[PDB]
């Protein structure tokens, strides 16, 4: 066992935290001592005190933690099967979890290739679409094309179709896959756009394998938002010029954007989609890559024969059980009213921050909140103010914003608000 | 579900690693149960239980369901299940940074946590390549290994990955070309190390590492080599300014009878990845380790950090697993209990040199090996191993085990009798 300052301690010494530096951070980690609910208990001047969990601790525990009903299928799970291998054996709670997932995701997605991690279920989606058009003797179509102000991960290959300031492409120089990016999608509707997208598709048509965007939403790469209409359009560009469409709906699954899924705003289905952080309900780390039969048959009757990917732990039974439950639990209430409940309340309590000197713009969709500033957040003025205030905030680049759990109440969504405005009267 | 509807869903929609939809020549096995070192599988409808021979792919050191494990996952889990590692820090990822600090080899000061073996080969190459940048010379992008090789299925680990006789030979024309020495042999040749070093030597301003799996080559073909080579390599790598890292995702925890493999030549690489063993099996983990020198020349370069961060990295479940786990195998006498392995894999394999099918037997720890003279039919294999009461995983010619380290002296004979049988059939 360490005390707050053992941890520390070791922290500072031993731990690599994400995109950051050893032993040159402006600001030292903060110690998080237990979780329940909405809300973290964290330590700050030696004290415990309880914030509110205003990011769902990147997306992922929609239902807030320590979920009694996710705490005990977990549990339960434990006393008979921790973990086998997925190699020549299979099991109920990965049957339990493929079976629901291809009810629930847009229509024709038959197929689940579990896996470990957001990055990797991409990665899968990549090797899906690339062996699909080596099954039908056209191994030339093997680039990826994408548009601007995406996030896909930080594996290799999901790099290459990050934004390129987004993912810092400046310092790659020579090392990542060299894909196709067509401009920033647009907030609203604009066919000249879609046009455009096709005319330089068309070009690269004979050697695109996929299109690859995350729909409605970009998460990582901005927190913009852009008219469903566009993966209309995008359906129908690929469908003419025999490009498969690729979804990432890591962050925008499982109800976050007001559907069940984004795609389901414009009523398309990909040919392939990845899912991921709020699969587990926020406890362990599990994705899903999805196609449809033709996808999957199509690599099947190729010379490989086989979709050459395993991951040591895949389909875990203890997560894919706690990700049985945490659908079920979603599924088996009015997660739409919720939503619904929860965007009025955050475009409510954001209203006060669009007068503000320093903000261009307030932007709320489904469970998700966005003050954009003229300027950096400084960390070291926003995060005391958020503490002060008892939420947990994270801001990023310009952004300050909140994707709260669902089970937070209009009080809760009013303080992760308040916090929120104050945040970006600071800035100013 | 009844095992039956498993086995329909699980035909229906899942993928399994390295494999086809629809045209798999043997259905999974459904799995219903995991307790010490025993599964319980559905055969003919009945419950059997059957040896975990294959630790579940070198996963669970411990068996399934250990107590301690059992224990610390629940202790956690009503403390915390996860919280996001931007801007906080818990106590399970420190404890566990401070254990793999004090017992990897000298030198490895930093810790990165991801959910996956593949990942943290990632993180490792990342490392490598932002530590040259962070020197002015980003030219250093090049990795080198030697043949038989596995490093995992992502786009970069494949790029590593033996070229011809590896599971990713078809996809080389759109992989990174990296640099391959030819298979380092079983016995030490110094010739072999003169010819590693003259090709380097050609390479070394475009390398910025050489990545290896010391001791034993896993997946690319349970090869061993005499340690004296890594001494070698450390040497090379040092006087010809390339980074050393060592791939120990299968060889740690105690699994080729030193703690790790690196041990037996007492050599420290500068970079180091572990997983598997490291959560016992329960949940999917993965570490990468580094020297001061890198963290601190990373951190003072352009970049300024270490630009990596998945969404669960180091979740406080899987961390809390890993820590009990580690602590038990620390705990305990087991390098005595490896060596007892190790007799008992030696003693019950001799029989199988004299089979005429049989090309090598060999034991390293507890990792037991018959190699064939053809490929192995799973078809044959998995009901002969299946009738003797063990589940056994052969892949190419190769019937092999890497038994939990609980297993009995009885239950290992038992392991190693199915093993000889199976031979026994593959020259029958
Ligand atoms: C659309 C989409 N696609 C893919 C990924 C990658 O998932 P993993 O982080 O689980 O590898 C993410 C993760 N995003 C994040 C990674 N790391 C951190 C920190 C925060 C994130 O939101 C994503 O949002
Ligand atoms: C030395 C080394 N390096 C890297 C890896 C990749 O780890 P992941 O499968 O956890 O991504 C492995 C995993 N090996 C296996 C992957 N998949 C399956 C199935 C069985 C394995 O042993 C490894 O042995």
């Amino acid at each position: 066992g360490l005390t707050p300052e053992q941890i520390i301690a070791v922290d500072g010494a031993h731990l690599w935290h994400p995109y950051s530096s050893i032993g040159r951070e402006a600001v030292s980690p903060v110690v998080a001592v237990a979780a329940h609910g909405a809300w973290l208990t964290l330590i700050r001047d030696g004290q415990p005190i309880e914030v509110l969990d205003a990011m769902s601790s990147w997306w992922t525990a929609i239902h807030g933690h320590g979920h009694p009903a996710l705490d005990q299928a977990l549990t339960t799970q434990l006393r008979v099967m921790n973990h086998v291998m997925f190699g020549g054996l299979t099991h109920e709670p990965a049957a339990r979890l493929a079976k629901l997932l291809v009810d629930i995701t847009p229509a024709g997605l038959d197929t689940v290739f579990f896996s470990d991690s957001g990055s990797v279920s991409v990665e899968v989606a990549a090797k899906m679409a690339l062996q699909y058009w080596r099954g039908r003797g056209l191994p030339g179509k093997r680039r990826l094309m994408t548009w601007r102000g995406g996030y896909h991960g930080d594996t290799f290959l999901a790099m290459s179709i990050c934004d390129p300031h987004g993912g810092m492409h400046s310092l790659w120089t020579d090392v990542l896959a060299a894909q196709v990016f067509a401009p920033q999608v647009p907030r609203d509707y604009d066919p000249a756009y879609s046009a455009a997208f096709e005319a330089q598709l068309a070009q690269h048509a004979g050697e695109l394998a996929a299109v690859v965007v995350e729909p409605v939403v970009q998460g990582a790469g901005g927190m913009r938002f852009h008219d469903p209409r566009y993966l209309h359009d995008l359906r129908d560009i690929c469908r003419r010029y025999e490009v498969l469409l690729i979804f990432d709906e890591i962050a925008t699954g499982f109800g976050r954007t007001g559907a069940l899924f984004a795609a389901d705003h414009a009523g398309v289905s990909p040919d392939i989609m990845c899912v991921g952080k709020a699969l587990t309900g926020g406890y362990l780390s599990l994705a899903a890559t999805l196609c449809t039969a033709d996808v999957a048959h199509t690599i099947s009757a190729g010379a490989a024969g086989a979709l050459m990917h395993g991951p040591t732990f895949m389909a875990n039974p203890l997560a894919c059980a706690v990700s049985v439950a945490s659908v079920e639990l979603l599924l088996g209430q009015d997660w739409r009213t919720r939503i619904t409940e929860l965007a009025a309340g955050l475009t409510a309590g954001l209203d006060t921050a669009r007068a503000l000197p320093a903000v261009t713009d307030v932007r709320v969709c489904g469970a998700i909140g966005v003050i954009e500033c003229d300027r950096p957040v400084d960390l070291a003025v926003a995060t005391p103010a958020a503490l002060d205030r008892g939420v947990w905030l994270r801001p990023f680049r310009n952004l300050v914003y909140a994707m709260p759990p669902y089970i937070c109440t209009p009080a809760e969504i009013t303080q992760i608000t308040s916090a929120m405005v104050e945040v970006a009267r600071l800035v100013g």
